[PDB]
């Protein structure tokens, strides 16, 4: 079934908000899962209820009014992968992989065309990370209404609708 499992505790995915005059804050999802099937389909499942902004009231507002987690508990990324290309990586070697990754977020699947860095760490372990800075536009996933609700709740003049995302994921073959 699975050629690789996500090492959930070693892996992270962060996103960055900006409010007011460039007050940047990096937030995280504390719970990720995933794997790569023997049919060559890599998946990352992001637990939207695990959002961590450092502020409990804010976290609650993001769950309820932004992601609407009672409807959308998770966001799922799916990426076809060449398992032979990954297998052929020497220990320590990297490769760039151009992907059309599907992101299912907030009830709107969309494609992220980006480049990933894949590096082999051991006979069983690989590290996968965004090669380049990666931006998500809220409006692409019908999240701009959510951001406006957050802005109003916090009495802010402006919150940016463009959100950088960074991740470092570790996938492990069966040992
Ligand atoms: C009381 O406290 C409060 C405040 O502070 C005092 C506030 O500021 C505020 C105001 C609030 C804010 C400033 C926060 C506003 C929040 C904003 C702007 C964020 C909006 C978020 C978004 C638009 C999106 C969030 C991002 C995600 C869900 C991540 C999506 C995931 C992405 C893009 C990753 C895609 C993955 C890939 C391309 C590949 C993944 C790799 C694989 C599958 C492996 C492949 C394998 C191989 C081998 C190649 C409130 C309400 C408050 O209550």
């Amino acid at each position: 079934k699975l050629a690789y499992s996500l090492d959930a505790t070693a892996s992270f995915l962060n996103f960055v908000s900006s409010k007011k005059t460039h007050v940047l804050e990096t937030h995280r999802f504390d719970v990720l899962s995933g794997g790569i099937s023997t049919a060559g389909e890599a998946q990352l499942v992001i637990d939207l209820n695990s959002v961590n902004t450092g502020i409990d009231v804010r976290n609650g507002r993001m769950r309820d009014y932004l992601f609407e987690t009672a409807t959308y508990s998770v966001a799922t990324v799916t990426v076809p992968v060449d398992l032979a290309a990954v297998a052929g990586l020497a220990v320590g070697e990297d490769m760039l992989v151009d992907v059309s990754a599907t992101l299912d977020l907030h009830g709107v699947p969309g494609v992220i065309d980006t480049q990933l860095n894949v590096q082999r760490l051991s006979a069983t372990r690989i590290m996968v990370q965004n090669q380049s800075p990666l931006l998500i536009k809220a409006a692409d996933y019908s999240l701009e209404a959510g951001i406006e609700t957050l802005r109003n709740l916090a009495s802010l003049n402006v919150i940016s609708t463009t959100v950088p995302v960074d991740f470092v994921l570790f996938y492990e073959a069966p040992h």
